[PDB]
């Protein structure tokens, strides 16, 4: 385990002691047994003293089955029987939930594993094996903290709370109920909605999906102690649990009958609280179908305050109840449940820390925990603000802890050796001679002690991680999905975005700066981390920055939605060309955009060509920028948490897709650049209305094809080849010299920079595959395509 | 609770007296027991007295517990054990007879809590605990209500009345009859339609929601004694209860089987009255979906008069059932059940006071009750007339119940200390380090007595509420949803709309007065609270005032619909761009408009840009303004009677988005404003027909631009940012001076007002994050962003 009681550990050490005290030198089970009776009156020990075994009595039997004498004090560790007895105690502590394995379990396990000399000791001293494990069993594992009340009662309350199900109040008079911690400010408005007689039913609305259920345990506690409303000093909180109702049932009618019965017992009225999780399913109102319609019984019950109950609902659900009316809305009365404030999140993290130290790690690091929240909110960003957090904590809170046991210092080579030993030894005896294995056999166990010694020198990598979570690590888990290497990502965002966007620094730094602002905490946690317009004809920088933003902003290159607004005008791939039949802008608002971002609430949203979209589209995107949400697709609310809204524009094109050209001067190229990095930021505004664009912050600048912009395209295409070759296991790189020979057949004026892919096909794809076919390069070696003296050359490296 | 009986209380105090008489300075449970038997022959006392226990017999044992003695009356209160016995009796009174506890319950509770000092006393004095609990239980005492009984007539009655169900007739033959508070004029018209054997079935049509069910108990009472026709003195009223049908069911087929069984027994025909609430559901006829098709048996039954029944259907519901015809049209025959008169509501409130006095927040305030109705009736309006009512009372019927138990005087600080004591106290003794605990213990209980003393000084906030709802309170609660600070909201409507909307006073006073007239109880809902036209093109204050009526006056937050008529057009729209394809005005009337308002009967419905809509759109909308109702959405009736319909005008845009700069002056601007608030009342005229405009309460005037929109755009974005940062828990405000500095980077000629987001990012997000990081500002302190010396400055406030 790695968690034990004193008593346990004490029984264990006593075995080795007894090995030698009796003449043995290897601790069989016999010494463990001895350990139990020699540990005196721990629950194992005590047990043995009850059934009639003394420390003496055991050790003499133990000694009569080797002992007196083999003494010379040969290395006293276990032997396989004895190891088995121990394996059982771990499970004999699991059995009763002891996460810190106690004395009892070792005797229980000993008996279970009742063979070896121990077994024989115990069966000799007038005690059957099961009589011994019994005695131990019937006295606790020693891992309790429940109960704090010894009272008794009987009252009208009996029929209701029986059925169906629990009593939160009980468990908090047993000193075993946690707040848990929410969402603290959430609990308060509920207590108004709970001391009424009409409107006496609370209904919590948020995301479910925030750990909402924590707020409920709040109530339990406050109904007990100590200053609370008059009927809340005469209230009991009883849970309506769906799980018990469905169990033993498989008919809808029977479920309804049972619910009717619960309502009959609800006669504790004006003094009873029923807690109903996921309230919607019972009401059955709205939608294209129900879910079971409790409403006939449920509606008058809810309005009158004979059923005074607590509803846990989500984004959409409330709409479909006030539509039902007029006892639905009578009962309900609202309370604000947030996707908890940055601070609220943090407190939850800390609260469940020690049990990821039962998932043996975090315990700590604090900076990493705060970050778990902060980094999560902005970096993935695919749930509500705390759910994300805790996931970073345990993931990273294991990731390095996984690195704990995978080597010695580098003495992993020992383990490798110990294997080779077995073999030589074995095969030699397997043929025989005896001694043709012997020295090999001996060499093995020498090795073994060394192996194991340096594997428990990598208890130092345990003491490193088994109370940590790492900053960099927590950050790493956020980087893994889609503090340190996410806030280093935040700080070095610019560096990361620059390494993946080549051409137009103007744009890169601009996205960087809006995002880094947001990513430091200040900016909406529920609106895009950047809204942007990404300018310049398609060919250089736009998409690539969106991608690069995923890498820096999200921690890995992945997860970017991308919808073309130019199709949404209901006249471009509405039915015209390749798309789908819908009347396209209605589809986009009504489903496409909202559904897509709903999958990853963090996704870099690239709304292409908002210029060429209808003016209605500009409003739709504007609504993302205003609300931070869009509600569509049957009333679902899509959380654009820290999406990066990127609105593209392909304008400026004539200069920005020109030829850098020698105008008569070689400074017509270096002034075609300087001109193009000017021309874009005025060409966007003319193609679409202002109402959208003003809630779009930075003006991201890019261009494309020139003389020179062309040669930036060649290096994008050659890179598209090299990545698709990796999946089989081929490591390829083109050096610039080889990209040059590829360019040699695509600097046409009469076919432009279109031929470059094709010239990559002949000189890269075709050449590498024809070089792999000849076997001068290979899988799992890095393969360099270079040009030497005007001719291509395929090389192999490492 | 505070509501017991003499005998109970008497049994309790006698314990303490005898305690001290025997040397028991804490009145044990042994003394409570002594108390029980010392009260002589009350049910607790008597009970004990049966089994053979004297006042004495207890007291001797008791004196043999704590000796005799040490009495000098060391803080003589009960034991915690003894306090448990009392809590139990309280529940034993909920459970048994009188809600307000009695003698029986105290011995019953003693036994129940049978372990501890009492228990051990009784177990020493040869009387088993349960033998005692028997004795008390069995003489609870029969409290009638004016009841009378002896025998029952007739034999045929057996199969039917068992099933399914309790009879209204029964409770009135034992003086347990209901008020009932109608809808009184409704009850009489039934007896014509019921002393028929032809159109033998009465059918009540009206809101759910009316409290229709009140009318039914009316009948019960008079059918017994005695104003009814000759065989209607010997009629019986039996209710078809949905709850019994669903209980024991397993399918739709089984539900039908139960209805079939009723029909066979229905042979009590023409002398039996069947009450079917929500009659429509069983017939299953009409609509796109049924709900179960009882109609095969039910239709001939109605025609025959074997089912001579009373149908309660909703305002809208009936149409798709009389449509079956004509043995359901020679059955049914309608009777007027109104949307309740204001007064009927009020009376229900009064009637249910004594259990709303259980949670000590009524009886009274009467004015608050009246208001409960009146304030709800026009605004929220999410239910129907009496649900609305009670819901405010009870809403408020907790709000104040919270204001009680949030403090002692301010001595919450005491409790905080008393905690800290325990710790210190404990930990010192745990070290032992005895006397270093001693004084800590003493300090603890010092605190405690004070703590508890000032927690029961907040019995004064109890005496406040335990008969009073608070007028202002009811009002606060209506404000929570959407008398005093809601009817002061009504009376002061201009002031309240002014306190949350700035400029266009012209609009405010007109809207204010019209809404206050209706909303103060002087306009019945059968035509909107206010229909209005709100004039002036974009950037006015139209929407904001509509919003502000809901929000400010009646609420504190949501209750505002908002529909654009230019999207729901027939020549400007049919299916164009975004949203649902159906031929657009047909979708809006036929579906959308009706659906939205049907959910909330009060929302300020703001029909935007209803000047670009043609007069055909206006004819249907005109009915909304006139009737307060539309029937659309598959024959559903939508209450706009409690909406405020607000219709806008926008077709002179150029003048109301005019900016006058030079006119040989710079005072043509400050005369372009004054001009625009005139020009609006003519912009109404240009594309809004007069037929429409007349069905309006007042013509509400607004005016826009002139200069001065830019720094208002900065104020829309900066507030949109900061509020979503309030979600994270940062309290931010921007002063106008700082919004001005932001505007400084956004008065570009060629790049429009687009830079304003970007400059908000720089001046708010970036600036606050660079100020929070340096600790100048605090997260969740109030942070003011200002310009000082023409340069921006971030300042701090609590």
């Amino acid at each position: 385990f790695g968690r034990f009681t004193e008593r346990a550990q004490k029984v264990l050490a006593l075995a080795q002691e007894e090995a030698l005290r009796l003449g043995h030198n290897n601790i069989g089970t016999e010494h463990i047994l001895l350990g139990l009776v020699r540990e005196g009156e721990g629950i194992a020990a005590k047990a043995l003293q009850a059934l009639g075994l003394g420390s003496e009595k055991i050790q003499k039997e133990v000694e009569s089955l080797i002992g007196r004498g083999q003494e010379m004090s040969q290395t006293i560790h276990y032997t396989p029987r004895a190891k088995k007895v121990i394996e059982l105690s771990m499970d004999e502590a699991r059995k009763l939930g002891h996460s810190y394995v106690g004395t009892e379990h070792i005797l229980l396990g000993l008996i279970r594993e009742g063979e070896g000399v121990a077994a024989r000791v115990l069966n000799n001293l007038g005690v059957s094996l099961n009589k011994a494990r019994q005695q131990v069993l019937q006295l606790l594992g020693s891992n309790e903290t429940g109960s704090s009340a010894a009272g008794t009662n009987s009252n009208a309350n009996t029929p209701t709370l029986d059925s169906l199900a629990r009593d939160l109040t009980a468990i908090a008079k047993e000193d075993s109920l946690d707040p848990v911690i929410g969402r603290s400010k959430e609990i308060q408005r509920v207590i108004e909605v709970l001391s009424r007689r009409t409107k006496n039913n609370p209904v919590l609305i948020g995301e479910p999906g925030v750990g909402k259920t924590a707020i409920a345990e709040g109530l339990a506690q406050q109904i007990i102690n100590n200053e609370v409303p008059e009927i809340l000093r005469d209230k009991r909180v009883m849970t309506l649990d769906m799980g018990t109702v469905v169990a033993g049932t498989k008919y809808r009618g029977e479920f309804e009958d049972r619910l009717k019965k619960v309502m009959d017992e609800i006669r504790q009225a004006g003094n009873i609280i029923l807690f109903i999780d996921a309230l919607h399913t019972l009401i059955g109102a709205g939608g294209a179908e129900g879910a079971i319609d409790a409403s006939n019984i449920l509606k008058p019950s809810l309005a009158r305050g004979e059923l005074q109950c607590i509803g846990a609902t989500t984004l959409d659900e409330y709409r479909k109840y006030i539509e039902k009316d007029a006892a639905l809305e009578r009962r309900f009365q609202p309370i604000q449940v947030d996707q908890p404030s940055v601070d609220e999140s943090i407190q939850i993290l800390q609260g469940l820390r020690d049990r990821y130290e039962a998932h043996h790690r975090v315990s700590i690091t604090d900076d990493a925990i705060e970050a778990a929240v902060k980094l999560s909110d902005r970096y993935i960003s695919d749930r509500f603000l705390p759910d994300k957090a805790i996931d970073l904590i345990d993931e990273a809170g294991s990731k390095v802890r996984l690195r704990s046991f995978t080597t010695p210092p580098n003495l992993k080579e020992l383990e490798q050796k110990l294997d080779e030993v077995r073999k030589e030894k074995d095969a030699a005896v397997q043929s025989q001679e005896f001694e043709k294995a012997a020295s090999l056999r001996d060499t093995e166990q020498r090795l073994r002690e060394q192996v194991e010694d340096t594997k428990k020198s990598w208890k130092e990598k345990q003491g490193q991680e088994n109370s940590e979570v790492t900053v960099d690590d927590i950050a790493m888990v956020v980087s893994s999905w889609t503090a340190q290497t996410e806030t280093d990502k935040l700080l070095n965002m610019e560096n990361i975005l620059h390494s993946r966007v080549i051409g137009q620094d103007e744009a890169v730094v601009a996205v960087a700066k809006a995002v880094r602002r947001a990513r430091a905490g200040l900016k909406d946690p529920k609106r895009p981390i950047g809204s942007f317009i990404f300018l310049g004809p398609t060919g250089v920088g736009k998409t690539e920055l969106a991608r690069a933003l995923a890498e820096s902003i999200f921690g890995d290159e992945e997860s970017m939605i991308r919808i073309d607004m130019s199709e949404y005008m209901e006249k471009h791939s509405t039915s015209r060309l390749v798309g789908s039949p819908p009347g396209y802008v209605g589809y986009d608002e009504g489903g496409q955009l909202t559904e897509k971002v709903r999958r990853k609430p963090y996704s870099v949203v690239l709304l292409d060509e908002i210029e060429k979209a209808h003016p209605d589209v500009f409003n739709i995107l504007l609504q993302v920028l205003e609300d931070g949400r869009l509600t569509d697709s049957k009333g679902r609310t899509v959380d654009f948490r820290n999406t990066i809204l990127i609105m593209t524009s392909n304008v400026g094109a004539s200069e920005l897709k020109r030829n850098k050209y020698v105008g008569f001067n070689v400074q017509d190229e270096t002034q075609n650049h300087k001109d193009m990095k000017d021309k874009v930021m005025g060409e966007l505004k003319r193609a679409f209305r202002p109402e959208f664009i003003n809630r779009i912050d930075e003006i991201i600048v890019f261009h494309s094809l020139e003389k020179k912009h062309l040669t930036e395209i060649v290096s994008l295409m050659s890179d598209q080849l090299t990545k698709r070759l990796k999946e089989q296991d081929l490591s390829i790189e083109l050096t610039d010299a080889a990209k040059a020979k590829v360019a040699e057949e695509g600097v046409d004026l009469e076919y432009g920079a279109r031929p470059l892919r094709r010239a990559i096909q002949k000189h890269v794809e075709d050449r590498l595959s024809e070089e792999l076919l000849r076997g001068n390069i290979h899988k799992g070696q890095h393969i360099v395509l270079d040009v030497e003296d005007g001719e291509f050359v395929v090389k192999t490296t490492a």
